[PDB]
């Protein structure tokens, strides 16, 4: 039963002419599939709508090809084929009782225009700080005419397309924050200088969408109202509220946000450095002024806390972008009291690095099932039923063989897990330990609880944790039918690397001078003064340990073969990692390997050291000159961060003993997660739950084919348009 | 007439069951095709077949799921959906009398799989040095018999779709390569350790293969001959010319490459450290040991090098890429004796770059229709003749007045090009002029040659160079019925960069202490002995200009706040260009930016130095710790490369004089190139060479709509599949 304090979540509140059935509202946010995946699109929303969420909105919706976004993906609203596309969404949001919202966007220099190469335009000409080659061209008052025409015409099509909600986008410092914010805006003309000539094209736009669209849609706008930068941008006391008060009766519903485009990570906050709520302070700020809906993300997960920023009139709803990934039900488990069955995300943000590498679809370390519903047809919340009585083994504990225990239990088989460890997670258990990744643990928090409650359903159904190893032989005579093998990986201990391939000379985690991150997250084994760790992985391993052993007082330097902390700059960690490195003065030595390590000192080389000009000198011979920028440098202690390996040894002898799987009646054996191959979090919880998924295939090693959303030659884009070369002559 | 001593390049050659009817052949290449653009990729295509390539192959073409290159974006022979696209490309080939070819292409880690999420296998457990995060399972005999299998498969689908050439693609460190190469195979079975047991896997390849499609399609390998890394991987004279030895009975043509897929740009050489025919050393070595015919690429352009390969028995046939986008009728022009006609790659390697960015089509520097056959229905060598005698004055002869000049004569208009210059070429002539550049002149050769045949074709066209600056006035009475600004752009002068938007206070040109790229290229400012290049721009500038200096006896140090030579990660020059810096001693300062500058020294800061935390402190204060780590510098010289503003003063003039256009006849003035925003030399030629095409539209300073080629929601691509959300329960 819902605890009747959640109760005012459940109230409908009225958005211009059109009303919310509750306070859960799935702001504006990208997933991969824009216009060009209706599949993906319309599945990932609409079971969300299923899921008991208020409204769904599609992600940064481009008004014009001068806005293009390419390499990086965004919805699309230039013609009739992106109509029919974005249709499919709103049609099977509707069919669940939601409202369906689309995000108009314009993005000055900062879409680079790859795919239209288009010439952008703005309210001066400037080179983005985030797309640093994308200049812009300065907008005459017809350009600003013209422009505004987009938003008109966008606006209209999103009517047809069966939209609820419109939005006019000027967060991200997107076009008409642009105007707005001085940092841009060096015009002197009536939309430059004060306030009210800095807010006039945002105002006029906004006017113009209302009038075309106003009596059908529910105007929104969605203000980034403090750029977190100080005096020069905007700030939420100053011009923020002012501006709020200037709109006010032209918008129906406020949706707030903090923070720029080149660091969106200030918006979207990642659990290493933003709790829940962390946007309070500037949020609330909007409320004390408006007399419009008012709703501000922050990773809200905790229905105690929505209802506390509600109560205190922080917010009127509860808009949310990563929780509603992680768990499309949210809103249907907290009306109906199953709080426990909550997926919390965990605030890793892999989901927005998909987005940023530009292209790939999303993945969801929590919810493996996000942007698989449609081309996989798996639903978060719908298992299919087995109709036979196997039993499975699954050896290991870690985030795929806990995945795919809860799977098969929801599933109906009976499963026996088992692992040498005390407790569910695995690796994970020590990673969440690491500095600011304490929430990494509701990933495996969520498994032990699912699978603790699922144990009772099934009696036959065990958990064995705290084991002895399990062996091939206490393997083939378990009498399970199958077997699923997660035993996972560990970090090399003999300096293999991507670079070489091969093991660094002198390179031993066995000496009393060498450690694994293994040995430092266990804190036995004795760490010197002055530290140096050797990194080839370009994400979060060298610079957390890094972080923890500076914090401890020792003295780091990060020698990088590869480039520090790159996927960092994806899942938007990256510059407050920085910053938090800088302060705590750890030492970069970037472009740097080792060629071999001895007793306190290693010999190290800059990596682009070789003579740059080649020339054919036969073989035996390299054809560049010598590198001879090799240096030793002295450490207490070498921390060995240069790569993993899968821990596959149980699955190698059971490989090798192949022919007696028959005799022992084991149907199949599977390899799962990072002991088949060293993956993200992400990845090696899909690994486990597509396993689960298809046990019953006739390979469940080999993922079977997904629906593809790829065009179908013969058929033309445009409804009536001509698919044949047709050359202008 | 065609010079007698080229008759040998039009003389057929048999490969296999197949012949070639002229020496002329376009190896595979990425064009950001695939099978999900089958419009752009039959077009591109088809029009070299039209222009006489004797084969077209298809970029690399994935296998099986496993093996998907999202990010990136490849071909892919998956299903029959693929075959239906890819078949509409092998049509088209036929339609003109040429053979089409696949590349099967099968990556190990080296392939992220983004998009299938599926675990590659390669010959042992590797971390990819090209994906850091990309790992494989160790493959084993069940494995490789399945892998096979995939080959096959994909050869027989291949066969349907109407290819008459296929490849087991061994080159660019892909699969078949892997096993071959003890960098990446560490096997102690069968297929590891001797070159026999090494050579095993691509052997029983290419014999299933060959048995499955043989009789119907040629069999090609393609093979990275040496890794150009000297012993460790694969070397010419070693294991190279063994190898073909063993495999020269099962393969139909050889098609050789140097280097790897890390440093692919000592295959795809750029211009600026590679001439035309830099491959031969490695390449003669294999028709040495060969009784089949042999091609490899070398950016071969010239006809007269040409037939230096073929006499000289270094080769048999002329494979091309690059060459091939820049002119899709090179061989025509051949066969015809219009040397004159033929447009020259300038091996800039920016066609390319769109493909290492990941996801975004194909843009050429020299031809401006590349990409853009089929969605814009541009053909290279056929222009819509006008049927009106409009005549147009452009103002500027750089990149894009220059083409569009071309564009315009070609369709018939009466041209007036005008330039204060003495020649033609724009701010191209003082770019050619830096360190390796000398080849990115050809831009501007072949449009002066062009023009100047042009001009003999209609009287009343008019090429004015070293002229006057044209006034408003001088445009005004100038008597043409539209106009055309191409004036460019400069680099700024006052410090303005994308990170501020703003002047830096000291920052003058004017001083004789500054310079900016304009007044070092010119050689006339004198330049002390210390130079420090500020730099915010992420291509060539800043690089160049040092490698420049250090030359000439200066010391450079690069202060740079963004990700220096960012962009030539893209163009495949960032491996040499890091090389050659460090062998200048030029010192770099990255994450670095300047805050003021004074005579002879600058105050200094690192962009990560403001505190990790956030906390809101109200208005007119920072909401994180102030920034400490600024330092002055010194030094004799300061160059200032932070970014480039349009020249639009003439322009801006002309719009505000606009009610007096009418008077004077003008119909119309359009802005084009680096004087509408500073662009991409490609991008700037694009802005000319459209305006051109669309001059009669209702308005040619926006692009008109061109074809999408996006699915079609309610049209499955599977042939026969269910389109609509079905869930697995
Ligand atoms: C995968 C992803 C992509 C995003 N892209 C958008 C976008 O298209 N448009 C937009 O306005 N905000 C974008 N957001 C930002 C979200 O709207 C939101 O501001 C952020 O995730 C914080 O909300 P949360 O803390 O509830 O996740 C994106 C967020 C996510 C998770
Ligand atoms: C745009 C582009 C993409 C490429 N992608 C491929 C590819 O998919 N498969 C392949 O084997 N080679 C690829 N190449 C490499 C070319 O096949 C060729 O080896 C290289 O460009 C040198 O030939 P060229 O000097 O005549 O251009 C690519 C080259 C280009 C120009
Ligand atoms: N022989 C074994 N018997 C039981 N548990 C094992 C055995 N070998 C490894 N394990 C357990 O397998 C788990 C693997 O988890 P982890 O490394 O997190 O992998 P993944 O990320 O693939 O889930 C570890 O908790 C480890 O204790
Ligand atoms: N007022 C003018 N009259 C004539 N030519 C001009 C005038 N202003 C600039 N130019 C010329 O225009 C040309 C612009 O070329 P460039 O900078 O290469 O631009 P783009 O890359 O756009 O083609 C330069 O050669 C410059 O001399
Ligand atoms: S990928 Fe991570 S941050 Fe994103 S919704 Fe999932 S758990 Fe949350
Ligand atoms: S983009 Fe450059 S390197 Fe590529 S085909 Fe064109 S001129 Fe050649």
């Amino acid at each position: 039963a819902r605890d009747p304090k959640h109760d005012i979540l459940f109230e409908p509140i009225q958005i211009g002419p059109k009303t919310l059935r509750n306070r859960f509202y799935q702001v504006p946010h990208c997933i991969g599939a824009g216009s060009d995946k209706p599949g993906f699109q319309s599945a990932h929303r609409s079971v969300k709508a299923e899921g008991g969420w208020a409204a769904l909105n599609t992600e940064y919706c481009s008004i014009n090809p001068e806005s293009d976004d390419t390499h990086r993906l965004s919805a699309r609203i230039w013609d009739e084929g992106d109509v029919r596309n974005l249709k499919a969404m709103t049609d099977e949001v509707h069919k669940y009782g939601a409202l369906a919202g689309v995000e108009l966007w314009y993005g000055g220099a900062h879409a680079p225009n790859m795919e239209s190469r288009a010439t952008p335009r703005g309210p001066s000409q400037y080179a983005s700080e985030f797309e640093t080659l994308s200049y812009c061209k300065e907008m005459d008052l017809s350009d600003i005419a013209q422009v505004q025409q987009f938003y008109v015409d966008a606006a209209k099509r999103s009517r047809d397309a069966g939209f609820d909600i419109v939005y006019v986008y000027g967060a991200h410092s997107y076009l008409p924050l642009q105007f707005l914010n001085p940092y841009y805006n060096k015009r002197t003309d009536k939309y430059g200088g004060s306030l009210e000539n800095r807010a006039r094209f945002w105002l006029e736009t906004l006017e113009k969408v209302k009038h075309a669209v106003g009596s059908d849609c529910a105007i929104a706008t969605r203000f980034g109202v403090d750029t977190v930068y100080g005096p020069g941008q905007i700030e939420a006391e100053v011009d923020g509220q002012k501006f709020v008060e200037m709109a006010d009766s032209l918008v129906d519903m406020w949706d707030i946000t903090i923070g720029d485009i080149a660091e969106w990570g200030e918006d979207a906050g990642p659990s290493r450095f933003y709790q829940q709520g962390h946007t309070i302070p500037w949020v609330k700020l909007v409320k004390q002024v408006s007399k419009k809906p008012v709703l501000g993300v922050g990773r809200y997960t905790d229905p105690e806390k929505m209802i506390e920023i509600v109560t205190k009139g922080y917010a009127d709803i509860i808009g949310c972008a990563r929780p509603s990934i992680a768990d499309p039900f949210l809103p249907q488990k907290v009306e109906q009291g199953r709080y426990d069955d909550i997926r919390v995300c965990i605030g890793c943000n892999v989901c927005i690095s998909r987005w940023e590498i530009g292209g790939p679809p999303m993945i969801c370390t929590q919810n493996a099932t996000a942007g698989e519903e449609y081309r996989r047809g798996w639903h978060p919340e719908k298992f299919r039923q087995t109709k036979n009585k196997d039993s499975v083994l699954i050896v290991g504990a870690g985030p795929s063989g806990s995945e795919a225990a809860r799977v098969l239990m929801e599933s109906g088989y009976t499963v026996h897990l088992t692992d040498t460890a005390e407790k569910i997670g695995g690796h994970l258990n020590q990673v969440a330990a690491l500095p600011g990744l304490g929430e990494w643990s509701y990933h495996r928090d969520y498994r032990e609880t699912q699978i603790t409650k699922l144990l009772k359903k099934n009696k036959e159904s065990q958990l064995a944790l705290g084991q002895k190893p399990m062996t091939a032989d206490d393997v083939l005579q378990y009498g399970a039918d199958k077997v699923i093998i997660a035993t996972g990986a560990r970090w090399n201990t003999d300096g293999t690397n991507c670079l070489t391939h091969d093991p660094i000379p002198g390179a031993d985690a066995s000496l009393p001078d060498q450690l694994t991150p293994e040995q430092v997250m266990d804190g036995k084994k004795k760490i010197g003064k002055r530290v140096v760790i050797l990194n080839a992985d370009t994400y979060f391993m060298a610079p957390s340990l890094a972080e923890k052993l500076a914090t401890a007082g020792h003295e780091v330097t990060i020698v990088s073969g590869v480039h520090l902390a790159n996927y960092m700059h994806f899942t938007l960690e990256y510059p407050n990692m920085m910053r938090r490195l800088h302060e705590l003065h750890v030492e970069e030595l970037g472009d740097h390997f080792c060629s071999r390590i001895e007793p306190g000192r290693m010999e190290i080389y800059n990596i682009w050291g070789d003579g740059s000009k080649r020339t054919y000198r036969g073989p035996g011979v390299s054809p560049r000159d010598a590198n001879t920028s090799h240096r030793w440098i002295e450490f207490d202690s070498l921390v060995l961060v240069t790569g993993r390996h899968s821990e596959c040894t149980l699955w190698n002898e059971l490989k090798a003993r192949e022919s007696e799987w028959a005799e022992n009646d084991i149907k199949g054996i599977y390899l799962i997660g990072d002991a088949e191959a060293p993956r993200l979090i992400a990845d090696a919880t899909f690994t486990g739950h597509r396993v689960a998924r298809e046990i019953e295939e006739a390979n469940p090693q080999i993922a079977i084919p997904y629906k593809r959303e790829t065009i179908a030659w013969g058929t033309p884009h445009m409804p009536g348009g001509n698919f044949k070369i047709e050359y202008k002559v």
